[PDB]
């Protein structure tokens, strides 16, 4: 059973939405990349010099989420609820504000950790003033389940509220999962994607700890460098991004646009180190190969690869690798993190809106700052200017630390 | 499509694994609770007395986690982790150390919340001495997908490592999702269940100060009274909890004994209250007849249901009303938190395992403290002694703070 031979009903894409470093409407920031646009900035924040931080470059969100957010939804959420909140809204108003069946609805949302902040306010209110200091909003605000249940509450789903979490590969995995209940039958439109936390001193010393971010501080905008010779690891970029996807009969039936096709969805595991992806990339490669075989391609088939490319050593030359074992290694490949940079949680479910841009417009933006090629990568690597083309079928991968790893098939609709 | 017409392949369990406040050992955790015996005590550990906490009740286990675990592993792991690797462990020799497939061979681990302690570590840390006193390891502990990551690694499960969070229902959901990548062709063998941490200050004040837990600190053993009219809110009990599930071909093949069968999940949300479930009972309803539905069963069908009943006034009203919309009120009825407890994210996978030996083993234990059955509840409540009963097929309840519904049917082996 695969989505070509009808084992699976038709999946379509109806509306995304998504703020990020370069702005917070997805049309005007997929019209910068293809200008060659980067988001990533020096970072202006008190913190940087209060801590003399080795990273001093990332990219905050151009429209910061808490300039919509009211008192109430101030006290009452964590960080990544209000995104959720506000990335909630912005969908079902870009989807027309349908009046779907609620018992038909499911809600599939990721993110690398959940209400954290909240975590350490408890303790530190703890820590002053006893456990009567603790709000009785604190559960609800912590649990990482948070952002996904407001969304469902916010938009009426009743077909099931998710919450996978997969470190980087989270955003993607929420994707995965609401096709998958889709296709199993247990709904017929899904809200899905991912939310993640702002840039703060504590996030940064984690990641720099690792040796695993790039400290470029003297040219911010060429910091991320995906697949060249002379990266030295990933830049933060602040993101979230929702996708309404739908049975093809279901987007008919209510005259909706469809922008993509979600064709197929690939999960495996390296089981190798608890941060080093594998080596050889074979697990990550069987993915892509998973996505295929239940889309019903070969891999002669994809004419695009938007690489997770996070620009670490380690990660670009296993990705390479990866892709090789898949057989897609004549893909145009496309590493959004080169301008964007890095959100965790979110930057797959980001990157799943511009693989769907992507088809939908028949180009691939430019892989910034891609000037020396490594001998270890051999990509087609897009670069210098956007690449048109009649793109037909793409693979969006991402992976996660612990060794998850998800790719995503999408066709041309 | 279902596992009565063999539309999804027969998946049985052939081992499990759980740590309890009443045994290290399920099979002692099973005796006693037939015994009548409950885990819940009064909370000796000094923070009660120093915060002077509303809550003086609850199980820590029986064994704590880290009496097996050397300098080593206290190091690199947070407790969630430790828990998973005890477990992980346990399980795969209760399998007969199987040689499996690696890239057939997936694990599905929930939890509510993740090594969040190693957040709080490394905000003192930090604030204490600067961005470099965080450890290089504190991202792998921190993450809420590590415990799945770390019984991935243990085990060699290359077929994907999933950690779904949906606050108490976690446990339940996992199992859910195993099966599905199970019956979707995805994996042959999965190690499923849930982890979550220990009770411990912090823990109290945020779940006290949500109003939803017993105060009867006089009589702790008395204190959990789920479908009770004196009943007053949840008590903690900690556990953590495992099950391997295989395909019947494949535990065929290996010459392994099957304890129960797997034969469908039913996962569907509220869209009402953030911590609350439904009055009405019916999305909670739906998701027990969509695991029917999956399963092949009929309401009929269903001698025993293991009910969420966490002896909250609201919780066990709105399941009572579920039990019923599912059709499913002439089923007896057990509430292991009565005994055991409440293990949040851990809670739904170790109530799994209670469901498994009870369709076994042809016996319910008694539900404690059920001595003024709630009048506005009519459910067959098993209390006094244990019932032996020709139990062919059960419902596992779980219900999650966000308005997640879980429900898995399980058939005799
Ligand atoms: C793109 C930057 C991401 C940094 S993260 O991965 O640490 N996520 C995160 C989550 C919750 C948070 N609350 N407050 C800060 C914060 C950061
Ligand atoms: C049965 C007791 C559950 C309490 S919890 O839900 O708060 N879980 C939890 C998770 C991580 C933790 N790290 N340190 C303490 C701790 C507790
Ligand atoms: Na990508
Ligand atoms: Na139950």
């Amino acid at each position: 059973p695969s989505t070509a031979n009808g084992g699976f009903p038709s999946v379509v894409v109806t509306a995304v939405t998504a703020t990020t470093s370069i702005s917070p409407d997805i049309e005007s920031t997929w019209k910068g990349l293809l200008a060659g646009e980067s988001g990533i900035h020096a970072l202006e924040d008190e913190f940087v010099t209060k801590w003399d931080l080795a990273v001093k470059i990332g990219g905050h969100l151009k429209d910061p989420v808490d300039s919509h957010m009211g008192r109430l939804d101030m006290r009452r959420m964590s960080y990544v609820q209000r995104m959720g909140k506000l990335l909630g809204g912005q969908l079902w108003e870009s989807a027309g504000s349908p009046e779907v069946d609620p018992d038909r609805f499911a809600v599939v949302v990721g993110t690398g950790l959940g209400g954290a902040e909240r975590i350490v306010e408890s303790y530190d209110l703890m820590n002053a003033g006893g456990p009567r200091k603790v709000s009785p909003l604190a559960v609800q605000m912590i649990m990482p389940n948070g952002a996904a249940a407001v969304i469902g509450l916010q938009l009426g789903a009743r077909a099931g509220v998710m919450t996978p979490v997969s470190a980087c590969s989270s955003g993607s995995e929420a994707i995965a999962h609401a096709w998958r209940q889709i296709v199993m039958g247990d709904a017929d439109v899904a809200v899905c994607g991912g939310v993640e936390g702002p840039i703060e001193a504590l996030p940064i010393a984690a990641f720099s700890m690792m040796r695993a971010m790039s400290t470029r501080n003297d040219e911010p905008e060429r910091a991320s460098r995906p697949f060249d010779k002379d990266r030295d690891g990933f830049v933060f970029g602040e993101a979230g991004a929702l996708m309404l996807i739908e049975t093809e009969e279901h987007a008919k039936a209510r005259g909706a646009k469809p922008l993509a096709r979600l064709l197929g969805a690939g999960i495996t595991s390296d089981a190798f180190h608890m941060v080093a992806p594998a080596a050889d990339g074979v697990r990550a490669g069987r993915a892509m190969t998973r996505s295929l075989e239940l889309a019903g391609l070969s891999p002669a088939d994809i004419d695009h690869v938007n690489a997770h490319g996070t620009a670490t050593p380690i990660g670009d030359a296993a990705e390479a690798n990866a892709i090789r074992v898949a057989g897609c290694d004549q893909a145009a490949v496309y590493a959004p993190k080169s301008a964007l940079g890095h959100s965790i949680g979110a930057v797959g479910a980001l990157e799943s809106v511009l693989t769907v841009l992507t088809l939908r417009d028949g180009v691939i933006p430019p892989t910034l700052n891609y000037e020396t090629p490594d001998p270890e990568i051999d990509l087609d690597v897009v670069a210098g200017e956007p690449r048109y083309g009649d793109y037909r079928y793409a693979v969006n991968n991402s992976f996660g630390f612990g060794g998850h790893n998800v790719a995503l098939a999408f066709g041309r609709y």
